[PDB]
């Protein structure tokens, strides 16, 4: 909620508590998995042309005990925008490839985990130079660009370090660069999306699968948002980039994610998807194979701007076999019972 | 305070610094205590009748140093509630026994402590599912009721084992009913409150004191809040419920509080309290053993709304022997100094 | 920004996100240094005289990923005010020292550093109890002085425990007492201020440098501001107080920083500084070596209240010897660049 507004400087303080609960054959994803976000969006206009912005957003899990409690940032970055020019900002924020993927990142709880966060450039991560473009410098009504740098996120300790560092290799990347192009027109989108990042040491040589001194991903985006319809479907090739598990990652995926929603007037809106990510000569004897695959169906009731109700199941079509027990990937059905409030 | 109020939806965003200080022969409770909590209530309207709301509350330690800060979530829920038909809410909150145990809960500093957080239905915990009811459907002025469920919070490895696990046995709870009825009748106060909830296979079978298929409780409470006097008392008999400092449950535990308050028109409110919890068979030679046992003197001075200091004495009666010991309870007194401000 | 006030009561809820980023030949030193810090000011106006007050300041890194996320506590204090007799707070606060030394600590990220946090009654701490006086009771307009106390604050286990212990040595502190004397007079200011604390026995007995049976320091601080120009320095001398890396303290240390800034109409503002800290009789076969020796130099510009850029640019003179490399001090250059939104 826009809680100040004086002066040239405006604050946007929101949040939500999302109670909410798995039910699941599988222990590890069945119970409260109730959690808070809290976040603020501030704009201070410098001049005519320029303005000042900066976002910060937080999540703190509420399904914990007083004991340990975990929390984590989301988004921290700081830009400056200048109009028909473009923007700049800089700091831990969703990467390029998700201008794109995000189109089918629509459900309640579920969808949009045929990535991982701190997954190179394909969704948040720390160090991002983001340069975004509106409207072709105001010059084509709906054509946006994006160019993007990460800088290297290496180990905690030892040489391939950063003032950042981080012992977790899923999380660490090199240096890379990548870029979008969207087109939006009374309804209809055109996307793509590429990235290319180098591959840090520690995640080349601990004895993983997909290792290469560069981590790549090409995307495609359709959608159609109008008359109470959403519909969306992003194609992304990926290669060293999508985590496969515990094992590492995928030398070559493919991954597809479709959705379809209608809004209906009283509030309830109903959805339709199915994500895919196809694991293609994966090394030490797997060959190819599913490393996600689920149909998601389910409904959201919003009472309100400000409140909602929500089911949404996951039907989980991965089989329970040597790989992904290997990789401790989940093959049982969720179903996410969700009421929220917001602000 | 309330920060936000517009087109239906209203947040609160409240919080304290407390400025606090033990003074103990207990090295272990002497010195800087100081803490600070933040939260916001939040409630939106959706119609005539339907209202829906979300609350959030934090504490981070205020003592510690900068490599090392130690903060976690007390509650986090969100709820719809129906004029003249009931209330229901999800997530971390506090449980029912709470309903008439909170009366003698009144103290500035201590009390509140025959009973911790995350230990059953008694205090705070995750996967509350509440229902309340006010005025008996709006037909009984005072009388008010609760029905609630709690849902297994099992161990973080293995089996037993939930989503939002945890190693620590004394925070962990299998499946949970409970309720609570309240009358409150000009000044009078008549409570009751009961419940029931399986234990763990992980707090049963690590060799600790107080195991059972069930941990149980029954609770009754009196009060009286009117003409600048508070009066309070609570008694509630458990099984299996009650933490016995390191060694485990008490079996049996009759715990019994008392509280008398008087406020000054000037700001001064002087309060005098009892507290004690009688552990019965408790296994491995104990026999009957105080648990907790301490009279509780002192004062708060409200400066203001925003603004109190207050001195809050802890008596304690219990001795040091072999039982206290080795449960690791602490037998020394404790002076709590306190300056507070509120928002 | 001040998103509250009424009915005597006020809060001011600021913060930044500071999007951050060092270059260096020091790994460890070099990388993604987005930062994020939130914080709340509150008063409240008791009576005519009196007034209340609590400031609350918290830094939560942005340069993490969402596995592993740190935050700390920076200030958490209450006091009450009153015209003409002086403040009393109590809490995590910056000590009295800083009272002087913070003239210099002026730059937009590196200086301030010949001193850490938790180090004594240097800077930032937990447990002091602090008294300030304001133009000497209102009689001497620019006379402000301040005596302060800090309780000791021991560690985690055994004996010299406290009930906010702390295994990191250099965190702990005993009992300890300080003061500072202030005075500005039509932009000149002339300051001093001596601190003294009792070590602790764990910092005096785990075979670090630097032993002693109390910790020391004796400021004075020179300083300009006005006509658009900023001049300031400050010369402390220490005992048993600086910290030597991780070899412990130094036994005798003398601690000098200064500042040159400009402020131009348009927004820049250039600066040059210079800080150094000589140790001596160091024993262990060090004996005097220079702690921290680098010139500073770089500018920041305004776009405005709430949006600012900066580079800052650290020139590492110390040596790369087996004292620094023993210690773990940076011997490199580092320059960091920021983009900041503050609110
Ligand atoms: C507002 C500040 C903008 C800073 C943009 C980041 C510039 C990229 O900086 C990069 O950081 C990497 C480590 O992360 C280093 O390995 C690279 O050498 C360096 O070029
Ligand atoms: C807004 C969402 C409301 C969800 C109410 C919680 C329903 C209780 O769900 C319970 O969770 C337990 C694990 O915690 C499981 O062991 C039980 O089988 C399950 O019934
Ligand atoms: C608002 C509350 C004000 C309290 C002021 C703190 C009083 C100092 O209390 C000191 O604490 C030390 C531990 O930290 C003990 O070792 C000392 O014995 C004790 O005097």
């Amino acid at each position: 909620a826009e809680i100040y507004n004086k002066d040239g400087n405006k604050l946007d303080l929101y949040g939500k508590v999302e109670g909410l609960h798995y039910f699941s054959d599988n222990d590890s994803k069945d119970g409260d998995k109730t959690y808070m976000r809290l976040g603020f969006k501030g704009e201070t206009q410098v001049t005519d042309q320029l303005t000042g912005y900066g976002q910060w957003e937080y999540q703190i899990q509420g399904n914990e005990p007083e004991s340990d409690n975990s929390s984590w940032t989301r988004v921290a970055f700081a830009g400056l925008k200048f109009q028909d020019v473009g923007s700049f900002d800089y700091g831990r924020n969703y990467g390029v490839v998700y201008d794109v993927t995000s189109w089918t990142d629509v459900l309640p709880e579920f969808g949009g985990d045929t990535y991982d966060s701190d997954n190179f450039m394909q969704q948040r991560g720390n160090g991002f130079a983001t340069y975004r473009n509106t409207d072709f410098f105001g010059l084509v009504d709906g054509l946006d660009f994006a160019v993007q740098y990460q800088g290297k996120n290496g180990s905690a300790h030892g040489e391939g370090m950063t003032t950042n560092g981080r012992d977790d290799v899923f999380e660490q990347n090199g240096d890379g660069v990548g870029g979008s192009i969207t087109y939006n027109y009374e309804g209809f989108g055109i996307g793509a999306a590429v990235s290319s990042s180098k591959r840090t040491w520690d995640q080349n040589n601990t004895g993983l699968i997909g290792t290469g001194d560069r981590a790549e991903t090409y995307t495609g985006g359709l959608k159609y948002d109008a008359n109470n319809i959403y519909l969306a479907a992003q194609y992304t090739q990926t290669y060293n980039a999508t985590r496969v598990g515990s094992l590492g990652w995928a030398n070559k995926a493919q991954n597809f994610e479709a959705v379809a929603q209608y809004q209906f007037d009283f509030g309830l809106r109903p959805f339709l998807a199915y994500l895919q990510s196809k694991g293609k000569n994966l090394g030490r004897g797997y060959d190819d194979e599913d490393i996600l695959k689920y149909v998601d169906v389910g409904a959201t009731y919003y009472f309100n701007k400000n409140m909602s109700t929500y089911v949404d199941y996951k039907i989980n079509l991965l089989d329970d076999n040597r790989f992904t027990r290997d990789a401790g990937i989940n093959t049982d059905d969720i179903v996410a019972l969700g009421l929220v409030y917001q602000f």
